[PDB]
């Protein structure tokens, strides 16, 4: 059983995230549900106190294997199993700071566990990330291309809405690498439409978020694959 055969829904998730921003250390944990392909949630919470950054900015650090892929594009993230992959991210909040994340995953009993680290340095203490002045991030198309002999690269530019109704940009660039000592067939260049919706659980007493991601792959520009060898 491998690949898409291993991703029979419903499934669940867990996360453990160790972080630091501008010298402030913190941790997050969470559990989530994946009812069906492409719709995946996460209820996460800060276990060290209040989160020292925006929940909106931490949303992309908080599971591409749950994306919904049509049959005509390779689902690289799912094809990495068994064996797994790592994700390495850089998120530049333009005019403000840069963070990086590293993710490792394992799959057991229908649950994907993420163990992630986050490092963020140089942020403005009156910026929106540290003052928690974001409301949401807008939906976006992540561009996925073959990268090196055995990985992929994911790139996006994200619009973050502040409380005053204006936008800040985050430039995001990620590399995914199979860690399974085996060759995984690269997909053609394509796009991943992604939306994040966040809310609060009225009862939960912790600093937390309840997040859903909807992620659907498509060959949005059929000529694009020709540019990536
Ligand atoms: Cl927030
Ligand atoms: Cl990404
Ligand atoms: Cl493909």
């Amino acid at each position: 059983a491998s690949g898409r055969a291993l991703f029979q829904y419903p499934m669940t998730s867990k996360i453990e995230l160790n972080g630091e921003i501008n010298g402030k250390k913190f941790k997050v944990a969470g559990e989530g549900f994946t009812p069906s392909s492409g719709r995946f949630n996460m209820h996460a919470y800060c276990t060290t106190g209040d989160l020292p950054m925006s929940w909106v900015v931490i949303a992309s650090p908080l599971f591409h294997m749950f994306a919904h892929y049509p049959e005509d594009i390779t689902h690289f993230f799912q094809e990495c199993f068994p064996g797994s992959y790592t994700l390495d991210r850089t998120l530049r909040m333009e005019g403000d700071g840069t963070l990086t994340t590293h993710h490792e995953y394992s799959l057991e009993d229908g649950c994907v566990t993420s163990k992630t680290t986050l490092n963020a340095s140089g942020f403005d203490p009156k910026g929106a990330t540290m003052t928690k002045s974001f409301v949401k991030q807008l939906p976006n198309e992540v561009k996925i291309t073959p990268h090196g002999p055995n990985g992929i690269r994911l790139t996006s530019t994200v619009l973050y809405l502040k409380e005053d109704g204006t936008i800040q940009i985050g430039t995001q660039d990620c590399i995914v690498t199979p860690v399974g000592g085996r060759k995984v067939t690269q997909p053609k260049a394509h796009f991943l439409h992604t939306q994040i919706i966040q809310k609060k659980d009225p009862n939960d007493t912790r600093d937390h978020i309840v997040q859903t991601e909807l992620a659907v792959a498509g060959n949005l520009w059929h000529g694009m694959d020709e540019l990536y060898k």
